[PDB]
């Protein structure tokens, strides 16, 4: 067999085998060579289009050859000299003089419309243009340019639900013209969303398509049924042919999916909301998270989808209550401009109004997203939650959104010796595993529940339960602005009194 | 290789490269001049007829040689000239000129090609002729214009209930002769009105099968019974062949129609009710 | 028939022979030296293309001649002596000396050939990189290189539960070239974790599919019903294509796997729990057993990852007390990491808490581990046990764990002279090294924390209650310094961690 290097050689300089050449013409010289059978010559030399005998020729050879040899020692002969120059000088720019391959041998060659041909392919969605998160598309590049070199790696681009990691990679897959071509061959983006065992199957069974050559898919067979150690290992067989492959693997939930992609030492991008799918495995994990958008970058986003900026003082504050309501999301974000109608400040503080008494079912929209409101995705965050966690994320309905709060005034609602820290180790599940939370080590440690994360339980716990948790919290509490809540006036949680009325 | 200009012309000078000529003559002067191989011309030296040699002098030839020089200063020589003068001539009125045909007539009647031809494969409705309304019809066809050179991209055709978008969509594709053949290469015409959810996915069944050739609609599949990922891999597929190819959607109610259309990076005319 | 050197040569100057040559100009000379037929010539004469004449003269001559002379001998009288003096170099360079290239490296970068290829191939796990236990991964290396020779034979990998085993396989066939490519040319890792009676077929049905070609997966029969002799057959057949080629059994359970390896001829390297298995093969056996991690080698594995090293006394202390909860375990060790959240020495001890008073469920983590918690590992090493031994195991709860302790003092709460306690003791540090042997300066064994929290959170509660009362009877009737004869009266030195039931 060959490798990575000389494979990803026979499909760089794949636009010129295609212009000039003819597997009929190296059959003789390599059933002689001793690198072919006369079938192997029979397979390939009655073929009615030579695309076929060419695709045949570099799948059969990339298996029989111990090297590349006898096929630039070939070229030479053939007075297709042009083409063993250009495959010598790849093998080259390799061995003795590393990193000079893709400024020099690989770049000269890139197409601003190859890349869609490998984009589209690849099942890579139709990257985002009227807003571009600069910061992050840039950062996700970054990363993975410095990573083609690695044999197999997990980048997790994790985040809030509806906080937009999907569409990044989009558009860090759309940008350059570097990831497809320069750094890896080939693109495979393949959502996953798998709840059930038989989903981390399932994904595996549709990679294995997206690897398989357009011809045979005809014969693909009842593949439907046959063991796990199969599929495995028939991919990581067809995946020779697969030079530096990159693997997006959009919306994981599952840590086993993860565990699959160590054991077929996969190259993957990955979209997830839980962040500790990573635990699974044991190798090169690099992460990038995908944080709530920053109060400029909203206002950038606002101007972009024809959204009117402020003058007046209360209206830039009609415009920081939609900032602090979708605490910064893009998801229902752009469910706001879609069902900001008229375009006014007006109709945008009325819906303002609408997310106070309604939760996020006041601005649902058809949306770019799958879902109709942001409750329809954490609807899922909430289902996998531990069913002890999912307990202290139900009560955490009853805090203060947007307020720095110490540990132990979040001791007084969530269920469970002297020491409760383990309310504490709930809360960081709950901050890992869907961003529901927020901590924060220094000065005290404190969390957090923002407001996306709070009208979602607001509209969704028994409207009893919130009722329950206030009274079990005005019982605890007695017993004995940029600042924290001391321990001298904990006694009192009346400063948010406003914010507490409201129920 | 050639290219499409050094190829077009041993292409247009074929009625005479038939008359007289023969590849052996040219063997010896090509194993020479380094274009060809010892199996190169045992290929093409023992053929029984001439048109054989001929067609294995012209297939082996365009593959191996960087230009077409080896030829004319070929024709030259074997007292052919009168075939190596037209070839130089045909390389000249366009290595020294900037400008040539564009898509466009010089086999004329596009009247069966455009109309008949592509329209009627491409499942368009025979136009409306005793009224047309012109605004719009016109309005439709100069934003598609404006769009042949987008990659994908959706035009809403979107009115009241009979209140006619599907009837303008059949006379915007079937006045000018631009759309078809200058703009788009091929037409895709379905109508979709799907309610259920399993409508979505049947459409684009039949959008694959407008797609494929004429040959294997025998081998059609149970593909009735195969995955959403795979039919979309399936078509975006067999859409290789398929260069500006537009779409038009007759009837879309459910917007998963919209992001199937979006997920296959598509060209889409859309009527509808819903906006 | 000529050879490998003979026919390397007319491989070796092959870019040569193509240059400048014909088998028509040959022909005649070999009808006549006697290496060749008239249908031969004729067969190579009339080819229309010289690469047919040649490759078919090539192949019809190392067939017929008894040496490499009558070509030689030729291209000196064809004008083509460049030819038949760049032959005769070679077959000098031969002649003439007895050494040449063995097994090694002339076309480099077998780090995607051993590596990437022939691991991926074989199934083989990506290796660990942050902690490699140098000691074992370097001692099952050598007993592989010692055995190449071998024409079939069993290494036994085995130790506790999540102790490492299978993680040192990965990296034993990870570090070297040498492994693959030098000793053995291919390599099959296998899962097994087989424990129905169908499983020690279904395991040899995927063997037989790690070996067949990539073409022929299609082809792939229903197999699924065909007899065992059959499979084995079908197997040892397809295996001839296979010159020295290595199998991994990670996790064998049941002994007929073992039985099956034997009648195949295997050469096996095996991760076990139960170390009796082996009993099934007569046989070169050969055993590397994965220990608790040294009181050390914690440390290293700790700062390895991230963890803090100790200052205070008591901090060196309290991570001592991890070291001691898991009685050094790599599986729960690394539990305990991924859920060491703030890093602190704080946080570190709280969990040491945790511990005591929830077992292995107070650090049960997602880990690189397919388990949870060492619990669920466990479970099965507890299942498969002698349904007798499955007694003496859930009472020895009522120990004193990380203490030496006599063959009497158990008798006390052990079921059935009592050697037979002995015996199922025995048994019992055999069977997953759930206990610990140790023969002088008297027959004592030793129950570890981790093999003891398990059984804490596990047992009836009534059980442990009950064997402690069964205890306190036969107590009366009648550091490093083992409890005496004239002292058991008072179990009471363990007062401290008998209280706390
Ligand atoms: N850069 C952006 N430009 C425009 N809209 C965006 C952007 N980022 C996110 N969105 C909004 O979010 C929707 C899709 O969000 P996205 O898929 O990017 O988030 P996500 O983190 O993938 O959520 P999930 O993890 O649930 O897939 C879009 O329909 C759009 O409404
Ligand atoms: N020349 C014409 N231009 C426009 N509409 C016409 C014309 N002649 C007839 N119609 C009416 O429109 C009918 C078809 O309407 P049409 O399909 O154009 O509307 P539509 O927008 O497709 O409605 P739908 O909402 O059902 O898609 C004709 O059969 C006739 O009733
Ligand atoms: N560098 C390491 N060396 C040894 N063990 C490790 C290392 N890193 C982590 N571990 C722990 O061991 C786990 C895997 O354990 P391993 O499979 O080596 O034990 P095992 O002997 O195979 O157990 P089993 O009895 O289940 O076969 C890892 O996921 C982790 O919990
Ligand atoms: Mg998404
Ligand atoms: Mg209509
Ligand atoms: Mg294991």
């Amino acid at each position: 067999m060959l490798c990575e290097i000389e494979c990803r050689a026979l499909s760089t300089a794949h636009t010129r085998l295609i212009h000039d050449f003819e597997p009929r013409d190296a059959l003789t010289y390599l059933e002689g060579k001793n690198i072919f059978t006369e079938d192997h010559s029979e397979l390939i030399s009655k073929m009615s289009t030579r695309l076929e005998r060419i695709a045949n020729f570099l799948r059969i050879y990339r298996r029989q050859a111990s090297e590349l040899g006898p096929l630039i020692d070939f070229f030479n002969y053939n007075n297709q000299s042009h083409l063993a120059d250009f495959l010598e000088d790849y093998i080259d720019f390799a061995i003795n003089e590393p990193d000079l391959l893709r400024p020099v041998v690989i770049a000269p060659q890139f197409s601003r419309q190859m890349l869609d041909r490998k984009l589209l392919l690849g099942n890579v969605p139709k990257q985002m243009t009227c807003y571009i998160r600069e910061y992050h598309v840039d950062r996700v590049i970054k990363k993975l340019d410095e990573m083609c070199d690695l044999d197999s790696f997990f980048l997790f681009l994790h985040g809030r639900a509806g906080s937009g990691k999907s569409v990044i990679a989009s558009q860090a897959l759309s940008k350059s013209d570097q990831l497809i071509g320069i750094n890896y061959d080939s693109i495979v983006w393949l959502k996953d969303s798998g709840t059930a065992p038989k989903s981390t199957f399932d994904l595996f069974t549709d990679i294995l398509l997206m690897l398989k050559s357009e011809d045979d898919l005809l014969n693909f067979p009842s593949v439907e049924h046959v063991t796990s150690v199969v599929l495995k290992r028939m991919i990581c067989n067809a995946l020779i042919d697969r030079p530096n492959t990159l693997f997006v693997f959009d919306d994981v939930v599952q840590e086993e999916t993860i565990r699959w992609a160590q054991e077929l030492r996969l190259r993957c991008l990955v979209t997830t909301r839980d962040v500790e799918i990573s635990n699974a495995a044991s190798q090169t994990c690099e992460f990038i998270e995908v944080t709530s958008l920053e109060i400029d970058e909203c206002y950038d986003f606002l101007e972009a989808y024809g959204m009117p900026m402020p003058v007046g003082e209360k209206e830039e504050d009609v415009l920081n209550k939609t900032i602090e309501l979708s605490s910064g999301n893009p998801a229902t974000l752009m469910m706001f401009f879609k069902s900001c109608e008229p375009k006014t400040f007006e109709k945008m503080a009325q819906l303002n109004n609408k997310l106070e008494s309604r939760g996020l079912v006041g601005v649902e929209c058809i949306t770019p997203y799958s879902y109709k409101s942001l409750a329809m995705a954490l609807q899922r965050c909430v289902e996998v939650l531990s069913d002890e966690d999912r307990s202290a994320l139900a009560f955490a309905v009853v805090m203060p959104p947007g307020v720095d709060i110490p540990v132990k005034l979040w001791s007084c609602v969530i269920p469970v010796e002297q020491l409760d820290d383990e309310v504490a180790d709930r809360l960081k599940r709950l901050s890992k595993r869907g961003a529901l939370l927020s901590g924060k080590r220094m000065p005290v440690l404190t969390f957090k529940i923002d407001h996306i994360i709070h009208m979602f339980l607001k509209h969704v716990v028994d409207a009893q339960t919130i009722a329950n948790g206030i009274s079990i919290l005005e019982q605890r509490l007695l017993e004995i602005e940029t600042v924290i809540r001391p321990e001298d006036f904990p006694k009192f949680m009346q400063l948010h009194q406003k914010f507490y009325d409201s129920l």
